[PDB]
């Protein structure tokens, strides 16, 4: 019921008490480990809002203060009328910055007292959101000094009027299937991509289109936006050794920016609620560009490189893949674009997982999530023993749009 | 209960009935996660079950069950239970067991090579020279001039708890550690306490880089004794990379076979506490975890400098690029001088098929993500974007104490 944790090269023991906090499930049970799966009404309100309430005024150090006693009688108050309540500012601002803090597959945690959190709750409709949502993206942005951001779109209602971005991200690039079998431009969104010119989009048929905005407001149908040009930071990508790599002719945009999760609040339900922060070099070396049901661009570095593709023992693909992620930082760093290495951020989180267990009594992670997809035990967090639950507020999936819409 | 596990990759989903027929616990609860915590006398009473649940699986594996040899098998085991608190095993059994428990071993990316596995009986043994005799034969026919064979050689079962068979090194084959009045350490750290306690028991230490520790062998309970292996028996590879020359003057070198020597090995509740087995190098184990940790060899600087990468920002990569161009030079050594070896993508690659035709043909295949998955360019390996359930089924290796740690000491 205390549970300690190890560093193994380190030998350091954390104590976790945080975890008999944790609500809800993992998925797992005493009989089977599901650590690796990707996805494993007014009674039920209060008891939300008041949880949440009452880690709040504990965090200001007012927990069994008449100011607290009075907001948790006027949530109860006003969830027994409206059958549902509104967040103050200063809650709402708490809130993300928990989901955040609470994240446990999130490696860049250090950050998240420092979360610039928007209320869009007075948003109502698509052209709305876009308004909203191209000042995020050009605050966040900062011409290349990335500051992390949140935009928060009204709560759900009765899941009739709910506000979506269909958009995963707000900056991805197209993906189109060729008669020719194979995948143009980025094959993760070719079927967004698709409903993007069932809904109307004109397409440049390229390799690196920027998606559209389809923006659902008050359960309304999606509405198409482009974003500005002019917002959209792209960095092209050239080797600091390899000439030749430009050639290749990839780039790709400076910011991450998720749009297709659910944030929960004290119970209440933000099915809009686009974030961003700045990349971690993996996430674009290795994942966007080296997956194979992506880029899938090892194979022709690696014949540039003229490495011995013959055999899978002359660790090629290694060697191109670390070069690819060279290129990646140095292409950013160059542009002074905001990003970090994999070294340097799993470092950081150790940094933080000590700060949590010292300041909080625990820091929940998905060690599966957390170790980064290249050189994993040459990095701190692979070696460090970690405990994972839920915490709330949090960040939560939710089914696509598409697939839920009341067309 | 059916469950699913999709490969993300390629979309392909498979169902696990095999989950079903789990028993011992994970260390997870519905509120607790605990899949990266690295360790998470036995009475008449639990025994009996445990030995029908065995002899069961055993005699439908053979397409026996309910058989008069079956129905026999556990009359006269019950019968032996009753009389002497315990029972022995088959040859049958015994070799059925141990192949079973590493097809059970969850962490185990090596999977697809379980049913092959030579299973060495040591049961007649009684004395600590006796299992020296034993080990120098597993290693002689595993090492077999470099062309491998998986072997295991099982040695006699526990009984009262005090009379336990214990091989007191972790690896039949590995190298001493030395811890010097400065800090540093001489030789591979993952080993200074071994060490200390072989030279405290005689051990004359050569205090060198790569002196192959001597074995520290217990027999019946008795305090353990110490017996050098062979040096012929020792098949080493040194370490050299296909273009970089400098490499050798590294002075690198590793043995061929790994052996792991301190793990406990359970068939229908009956505990071996000695059950040394061994297989073949992945290159990763010895290019990124036994050069690489910064606790162990902790060699990527010095190759770096060597590589002459930008070692000032991390952000270079020089790290990565150094680690690289080492397990390079592990898998060139070893092909160079035909001893067995597997690369990280060979390995999984393989670990794939078992693990799609073990759902087929058995109804599950438990994994451990977290340990199969390899320490270095984990995504661009198919396991990474496998989903896996873990679980444990017997027979089993478990793990258990260092003996140094629990052994009552005669003198
Ligand atoms: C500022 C620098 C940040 C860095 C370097 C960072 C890093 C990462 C990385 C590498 C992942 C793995 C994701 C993947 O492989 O797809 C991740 C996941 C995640 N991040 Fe962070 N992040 C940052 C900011 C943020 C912010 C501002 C938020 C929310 C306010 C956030 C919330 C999350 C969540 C919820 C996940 C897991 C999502 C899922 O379960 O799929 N992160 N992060
Ligand atoms: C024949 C080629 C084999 C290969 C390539 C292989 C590969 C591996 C690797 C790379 C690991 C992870 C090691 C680590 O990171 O510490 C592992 C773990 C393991 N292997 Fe295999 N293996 C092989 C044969 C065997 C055999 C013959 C057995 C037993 C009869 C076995 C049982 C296990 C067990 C029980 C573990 C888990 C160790 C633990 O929980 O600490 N393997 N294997
Ligand atoms: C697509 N992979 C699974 C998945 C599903 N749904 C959302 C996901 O987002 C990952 C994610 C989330 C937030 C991030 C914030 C910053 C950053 N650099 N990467 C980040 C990556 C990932
Ligand atoms: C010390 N590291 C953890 C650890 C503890 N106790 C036993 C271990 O065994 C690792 C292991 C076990 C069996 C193996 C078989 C073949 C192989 N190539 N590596 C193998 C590696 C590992
Ligand atoms: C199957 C497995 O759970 C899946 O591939 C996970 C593994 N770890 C990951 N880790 C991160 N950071 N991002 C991912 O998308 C994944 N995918
Ligand atoms: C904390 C963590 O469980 C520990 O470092 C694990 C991670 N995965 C591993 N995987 C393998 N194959 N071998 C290991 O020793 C480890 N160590
Ligand atoms: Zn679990």
């Amino acid at each position: 019921r205390f549970l300690k944790v190890k560093n193994w090269e380190t030998d350091v023991v954390l104590t976790d008490t945080l975890h008999l906090k944790s609500t809800l499930e993992t998925g797992c049970t005493e009989h089977i480990c599901m650590g690796s799966i990707m996805l494993p009404t007014k009674d039920q309100l209060f008891p939300l809002a008041k949880e949440f309430l009452d880690q709040y005024y504990s965090s200001i150090k007012r927990f069994g203060s008449k100011a607290h006693m009075d907001r948790l009688e006027e949530v109860n108050k006003e969830i027994e009328s409206t059958s549902t309540y509104q967040l103050k500012d200063t809650e709402l601002i708490y809130g993300a910055k928990h989901a955040w803090r609470n994240a446990s597959r999130c490696v860049g945690r250090i950050q998240w007292s420092k979360l610039q959190v928007f209320d869009a709750r007075d948003c109502t409709t698509a052209h709305g959101m876009f308004n909203y949502i191209c000042n995020h993206v050009k605050y966040a942005t900062n011409k290349g000094n990335l500051r992390s951001a949140i935009t928060i779109f009204p709560q759900r209602t009765d899941g009739k009027h709910d506000f979506r971005v269909w958009n995963s991200q707000l900056i991805r690039y197209a993906g189109y299937k060729q008669p020719d079998g194979s995948t143009l431009g980025d094959p993760a969104n070719v079927q967004f991509t698709e409903i993007c010119i069932q809904q109307g989009w004109k397409a440049p048929r390229g390799r690196f289109d920027v998606l559209p905005l389809l923006l659902q407001a008050n359960g309304n149908d999606p509405e198409l936006f482009q974003i500005p040009p002019e917002l959209v930071l792209e960095v092209p990508i050239r080797h600091p050794k390899f000439d030749w790599f430009k050639d290749l002719g990839l780039k790709w945009y400076g910011l991450p920016a998720v749009s297709n999760m659910l944030l929960e609040i004290g119970g209440l339900e933000f099915s809009a609620c686009p974030f961003s922060g700045w990349y971690m070099g993996t996430e674009i070396g290795v994942r966007d560009y080296c997956d194979n049901s992506r880029y899938n661009i090892l194979e022709e570095v690696a014949k540039k490189m003229d490495l011995d593709m013959r055999k899978t023992s002359s660790l090629w693909k290694d060697q191109a893949l670390v070069e690819i992620n060279i290129a990646v930082l140095y292409s950013f760093q160059s542009d002074k674009v905001t990003i970090v290495d994999h070294h340097s951020a799993t470092e950081s989180f150790i940094k933080h997982m000590e700060n949590e267990y010292r300041c909080r009594g625990g820091c929940p992670a998905d060690w599966v999530w957390i170790v980064p997809p290249m050189s994993g035990s040459i990095t701190p967090v692979f070696h460090q023993e970690m405990l994972n639950y839920r915490l709330t507020p949090s960040f939560e999936y939710q089914p696509d749009p598409w697939n839920t819409h009341v067309w």
